[PDB]
DNA sequence: GAGGCCGCCTGC
DNA sequence: GCAGGTGGCCTC
């Protein structure tokens, strides 16, 4: 029944290989694709490519199976084409008796004319390779075979094993107890003697060291003791050392145990590690270090990455140009003597790519574009922004850009009809003009704050996400990026995410998604954003950027669950990072005091920048004028509320005194009196009730009798506090040591994002402070009235986040050609 | 316009 | 129960 065709191509040990085999009437040859029924009779048939044919001297006839992945087993789920397969790095040796039948599969390669094929509207096929852990679709690898029975899955899995393994390279000196090496490699990184290493913060240590409840009634609602926006739980950044030795223990017979590579390093001091502790970091550059003579031995396996640590004085080009011209760059100018707690001089032995033409849809004032420009990858030649103030802001910052103040649907319809100019006379971009496409579609529908998201949008075919995908389909850019709020990935059981990826895959794009935390790229703000990246067939698909700054772990939940499958990005820095966290102090301690209602558009800074972050954002060129440090003019009642929020960390509306106050209005803030009784809540030391509405008990209803107006404690917050976590953070002050909550379009102290009060002044954060929280340069122009400006800032992608993404795209530009 | 008011889901 | 969400809508 089963008989081999020919003789044995190769003969190993127990296994005897062949080239082609014959089962019944069919005949299978290395390369043919086959199907297999599951070990559980229920599931569908599996599909695989035959890699090898052989029989071993104990068990039966065998073959090597390189499995395909069905479309539904990917993140696409049931939105996948039923006939589409995906290449995966999964394979196994199997007995020929499992083969059910031969199967035809076609490779659907993109056309040589793929970039021009957009805008025009029964067999298994594959076009892309899928990574099941990172939800990445990429162009099939070009691993070439010397490999007769060649399995590409085996080839890549072996490459991947030799990459992860710590190996020593060039020897050096054989000592009594160990062998020294000059270099070693790990995760594809070359480490040499004298290189800098990132080490986990526990790798080595340094040789250095009841309220009055009548007056504040709502204070009991702070029993949680959890402080929003606080930096007590953020991890320490990496330890940094200089490789002094790379050595392996020698066995008793003298041969080196190359399974157990160790390194000896010199310890570097961050300022906050010296005796001066945390305040030393306030003014210091985030990449400043101090040399030390302290040494430590650690396992090579503990190295988290390589970095450059240079003596600053010997550098050609200045410290700033050095620090801006590359990743993982640190410097030192002095050494730190721990025993003497002093700073001596360091000992002697311590010594042409053209930019992508970019189209920015829903451009806003230009945060994404600014970030991409800083990364050096793009010129935003075209922007589409329907709202006139933001389009004006974009024009101010981008003079050689063509900014369309048009509905993006209208403008695409004109291009597809063959139009050359819009109604203003502006030249429309055509196929081949657009090489990168980026945009942040409106997020009001996807935001979890939106209580009414079913009223005026429930059709995916007509959403602005689909409009944006139509731009991608039409212009076929080299790179594509879509940004939105985190909830974009789980909205409607993740169908918007699945249909977006499905659409890109149908175009032939490599694509992927992930969630990023802006605070991990250098703003004092928690801001989780979903990012869809795509790359044309001839390109490399970018990776998501590794975190640069440590950040509070609660704010860094970046996993996404799609149909029970949990998905993560490529990011490996999970517990630490090269740079300290950016704080509210870093962000705005240099700004002069202003009042509630501050309207002076151009004032004096009254002093030089104080922190590294302020130095970066204010720029090299001296700036004589501080712009847009203006605040909304809150009413007399709200202003009185703010004046009564304590300055201590964690202060919000729950700390308000229950008093009458005379407002600047001449009017009078009234006292809140606790009428009803909440058995779930109780009563105070005084025995006074804690309810303010007939809703607090049973299944009753709201009546206007118990609703109190003009109260210093806002009535609506005790009214519904039991089901809203006591409205923590409403009228909440920022903390100097902490970070901003997500910066939205209009900072309201009674909004869901209510922690908008200045740490000390009795006002809402200014437009400049919100811009600082978003990482905008101080010279970055906004436009319109103050609410226009707040919206421009709150809508934007933080430029430091966009810059991190942009440098990942730059690596792909350099790796292609 | 400005302030008050305040649902539901993912994730734990 | 706890924590988070580039906010909408309603009334004056
Ligand atoms: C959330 S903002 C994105 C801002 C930008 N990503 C940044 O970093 O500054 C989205 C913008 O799209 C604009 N917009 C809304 N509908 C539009 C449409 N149909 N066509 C063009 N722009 C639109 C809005 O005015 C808004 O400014
Ligand atoms: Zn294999
Ligand atoms: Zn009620």
């Amino acid at each position: 029944r089963i008989s081999w065709v020919g003789e044995a191509v190769k003969t190993d040990g127990k296994k005897s290989y062949y080239k082609k085999v014959c089962i019944d009437a069919e005949t299978l040859e290395v390369g043919d694709c086959v199907s297999v029924i599951p070990d559980d009779s229920s599931k569908p048939l599996y599909l695989a490519r035959v890699t090898a044919l052989w029989e071993d001297s104990s068990n039966g006839q065998m073959f090597h199976a390189h499995w395909f992945c069905a479309g539904t087993d990917t993140v696409l789920g049931a939105t996948s084409d039923p006939l589409e397969l995906f290449l995966v790095d999964e394979c196994e040796d199997m007995q020929l008796s499992y083969i059910h039948s031969k199967v035809k599969v076609i490779y659907k390669a993109p056309s040589e004319n793929w970039a021009m094929e957009g805008g025009m509207d029964k067999t298994y096929f594959y076009q892309l390779w899928y990574d099941q852990d990172y939800a990445r679709f990429e162009s099939p690898p070009k691993t070439q075979p010397n490999k007769f029975k060649f399995c590409v899955s085996c080839a890549r899995l072996a490459e991947m094993r030799q990459k992860e393994i710590p190996r020593v390279l060039e020897q050096l000196e054989d000592l009594d107890s160990r062998v020294l090496y000059y270099s070693a490699t790990k995760n594809g990184i070359l480490y040499r003697v004298g290189d800098g290493v990132y080490l986990p913060p526990e790798a080595f240590t340094f040789n250095i060291k009841p309220v009055d409840e009548d007056l504040y009634p709502e204070h009991y609602r702070k029993y949680s003791d959890y402080i929003k926006g606080s930096n007590l739980d953020a991890p320490e950044p990496y330890r940094i050392g200089r490789i002094k030795e790379i050595f392996c223990p020698k066995k008793s017979n003298g041969r080196p145990n190359e399974t157990d590579i160790k390194i000896r390093v010199n310890k570097f001091y961050r300022p906050e590690n010296t005796h001066k502790s945390t305040p030393a970091s306030y003014h210091a550059d985030i990449n400043l270090l101090y040399w030390s003579d302290e040494e430590a031995v650690v396992d090579f396996k503990a190295v988290q990455g390589r970095c450059t640590v240079e003596y600053g004085e010997d550098l050609p080009e200045c410290v700033q140009v050095y620090s801006m011209g590359g990743p993982n760059r640190f410097y030192f100018l002095e050494a730190y003597n721990a025993k003497s707690k002093s700073f001596e001089d360091p000992p002697n032995h311590a010594r042409k790519l053209p930019k992508l033409r970019t189209l920015d849809v829903f451009s806003g004032c230009g945060g994404l574009s600014e970030g991409f420009h800083q990364a050096g990858i793009s010129d935003t030649l075209w922007a589409i922004e329907m709202w006139d103030p933001a389009a004006q802001a974009f024009r101010l910052n981008n003079p050689g850009s063509t900014v369309f103040t048009e509905d993006c649907n209208i403008l695409l319809k004109l291009v597809m009809a063959g139009e050359t100019t819009n109604s203003r006379g502006q030249r429309l971009p055509q196929k081949g003009d657009v090489e990168m496409l980026c945009g942040g579609p409106p997020c009001q529908g996807f935001s979890g704050m939106n209580r009414f998201n079913s009223r005026t949008y429930s059709k995916f075919k007509n959403s602005l996400v689909v409009s944006f995908l139509s731009y991608c389909d039409y212009y076929r850019p080299r790179f594509f990026l879509l940004e939105n709020v985190r909830n974009f990935v789980s909205f409607k059981r993740s169908m918007v995410l699945k249909l977006t990826l499905r659409c890109l895959v149908r175009m032939g794009y490599q694509c992927t998604f992930g969630v990023l935390q802006a605070g991990q790229y250098g703003v004092a703000q928690t801001r989780r954003r979903a990012i869809i990246l795509a790359a044309a067939p001839g390109e490399k698909l970018p990776l998501f950027p590794e975190p640069l700054h440590v950040f509070a772990p609660r704010a860094c939940q970046l996993s996404v669950v799609v149909d029970d499958k949990k998905f993560v990005s490529n990011i490996t820095r999970l517990s630490s990072g090269p740079f300290r966290t950016i704080t509210v102090r870093d962000t705005m301690s240099d700004l002069p005091e202003v009042r509630n209602g501050a309207s002076a558009l151009e004032i004096s800074y009254n002093g030089e920048p104080q922190s590294w972050f302020q130095r970066q954002l204010r720029g090299a060129q001296y700036q004589p004028i501080l712009r847009d440090h203006i605040c909304k003019d809150m009413s007399a009642l709200v202003a009185a509320r703010m004046r009564h929020i304590p300055l201590a960390p964690g202060s919000d509306w729950r700390d308000l005194p229950n008093i009458e106050v005379r407002l600047s209005d001449g009017t009078m803030a009234r006292k809140l009196r606790y009428t009803h009784h909440d058995r779930k809540n109780g009563r105070s030391s005084s025995g006074a009730l804690r309810g303010v509405c007939s809703c607090v008990e049973a299944g009753k209803a709201c009546d206007p009798a118990a609703r109190q107006f003009n109260t210093l404690i806002p009535w609506c917050l005790p009214h519904t506090g039991n089901r809203h976590n006591h409205w923590a953070g409403l009228y909440g002050r920022l903390e100097w040591d902490g970070f901003f909550s997500t910066t939205v379009t209009n900072p309201e102290p009674m909004g869901k994002q209510g922690r908008v009060l200045h740490p000390e002044q009795h006002r809402v954060v200014s437009v400049r402070e919100c811009a600082r929280s978003q990482g905008f340069p101080d010279t970055y122009r906004l436009f319109g009235n103050i609410l226009d400006k707040h919206r421009q800032v709150g809508n934007a992608v933080p430029p430091p986040l966009a810059k991190a993404i942009g440098l990942e795209i730059k690596l792909c530009m350099l790796a292609k050609a």
